[PDB]
């Protein structure tokens, strides 16, 4: 059972920024932290999705209650021509792939909750709060808050101005202590800290991951065959000695290293043989020194990534999920 | 029983503009017209309120179904410090004064319906439609539509951008054929004609009254004693021979003349004695010719207005309504 300090470390490791450390520590002295993470359901998740998922896994390992919101209302509003059933098929795909990813990482799911936006974002009390918020929030602040998150468009739509407030109110309605997301959500998060108190609701802790450079880029799909994973990785950019901007090193730092707090580099005996790193900074140092070659770095990632993907591919080859995957993406 | 032509005349007389004459005539060939009128519940109605009320009376006389929306949600949002019970007290005051006004005018109320905004404007289907609308309406169009109707303010609030869409959706949710209001609502009305079809809903007919100059202006309250009605009228501006901009003539044209399609001018025998006008243009002509003096015009209005107010004052002197009136305006 982790101490409050150990929980804090699991929760905050690899994050770019934490807002609300004071409250975060107060909570962890007494009880488990409750965390909300929002995901859109419009795309098709590729391996980059393991970056947020690795933090979700840390949260669960630390004993947190984690609520994942599947933003099905927004998915509908962003293309109302699409039928509610294909949209919900994609919601189901996301729910199942998230479960499979976390099972593969190896964390307890008892305190993981899935909720759909449509479950409550059209409810009476929530809607009244959306209106209350609209009566205190200036159009200027609404626009500013979504500047990095809302699609930049020809003539901006009214919906974009409403989105920051819905995401803030989610924190209250999901009854959480904190919201996690990427640092690109910072203005949405500061908006929530400013305006929730206007409605008599507490500001929340905010946990922000960095915007991590992609492993490749086509992209490696979560269900790509091992053959295609290999081929796509072979094409990945990875400059020798380059530690500042390196998608391969980033994937190790944020996804692979955290699994067991180690990473094995596969290397020919000629160049020193395999080495097991127990701190990421040690791997960074060797890569900068050019004694871990890009090809060996990529081979090491390929092996570990395929291990991570194996059980997911297995599960999605069952009749029910095989059908789901192809239907969700006809 | 009025013919379709007679109904059309009752419905459209004194209006500044009609949008949708084609559909209006089609409907009246077959059935009764259904009309929505919206009223805020934030002020305290004075005699100018008889201007819209006179059209409501015409609609009822013509056999129309009339739905009056009491905008209690907006009343709350415009001052959230105010308690829901004082707000609802004012709603009750408005409902009771409207009933008393129409009873005094003398029209059948069987097809008059009162509804509160909160009865449905927070409901699930309506809210989904608000979101759908926000996904097709540009921020630019939202702002433009409310330019004459939304309070011009320091830093404009998000709520102002939502208001035009709610008023459009009201037309669909109240299941009406037409919305009536002042010509200052024209941009809200054209917005509704443009955007309701985007959601698969029919555009409505729009009936627009002129912005009628006030009788005085303090203002004559609907419950002012006869003494104060007299005193306030004596102070009303009324330039001899001035027919273009004359609040006294406007009140005759829009409120008093329509009661029986006549108006009696009280005048000393010295100047020709009383005269009964059966067309407003005849009174206008005599006033322009300066053979109806401002003092006699005002005396004639005073007598007729006090007749209109008498039964209202009577009703509001009953214990229950006396209590309501003072509580609603503590």
């Amino acid at each position: 059972a982790p101490s409050p300090e150990e929980k804090l470390h699991l929760i905050t490791r690899n994050l770019q920024e934490v807002l609300g450390e004071e409250k975060l520590k107060e909570i962890l002295k007494e009880r488990e932290l409750k965390i909300y993470w929002r995901t859109a359901t419009t795309g098709k998740p590729h391996v980059a999705y393991f970056v947020p998922m690795s933090k979700i896994a840390d949260f669960l390992k630390a004993g947190c209650e984690v609520t994942i919101l599947f933003a099905d209302l927004h998915a509908y509003l962003d293309n109302m021509k699409a039928p509610w059933e294909l949209l919900e098929l994609r919601v189901s795909y996301y729910e199942n792939v998230i479960k499979a990813m976390l099972e593969s990482i190896g964390v307890p799911l008892e305190k993981l909750k899935f909720i759909k936006g449509t479950d409550y974002q059209l409810s009476k009390e929530y809607t009244l709060d959306v209106y209350r918020l609209s009566s205190v929030v200036t159009q200027h602040d609404s626009k500013k808050a979504g500047a990095e998150v809302v699609k930049q468009v020809e003539h901006p739509l009214l919906s974009g101005l409403l989105y920051p407030g819905l995401q803030a109110l989610d924190e209250e309605y999901l009854k959480v202590d904190a919201q996690f997301g990427g640092i690109d959500q910072r203005k949405i998060f500061t908006f929530a800290e400013k305006y929730l108190p206007a409605l008599g609701y507490s500001k929340r802790v905010h946990l922000m991951n960095p915007m991590v450079p992609g492993l490749t880029g086509s992209k490696i799909d979560l269900l790509d065959r091992k053959e295609d994973v290999k081929k796509k990785l072979k094409k990945a950019f990875c400059e020798p000695g380059n530690v500042e901007n390196n998608g391969v090193l980033s994937f190790i730092k944020h996804v692979l290293f955290p699994l067991k707090s180690e990473f094995v580099i596969l290397r020919d005996e000629k160049w020193g043989g395999n080495k097991t790193y127990t701190a990421y900074v040690d791997l960074e140092k060797d890569f900068a020194a050019e004694v871990v070659h890009p090809g060996d770095l990529k081979n090491s990632v390929e092996v570990a990534l395929n291990k991570l993907l194996d059980p997911i591919r297995e599960k999605f080859n069952t009749p029910a999920l095989k059908k789901l995957a192809s239907a969700a993406y006809p």
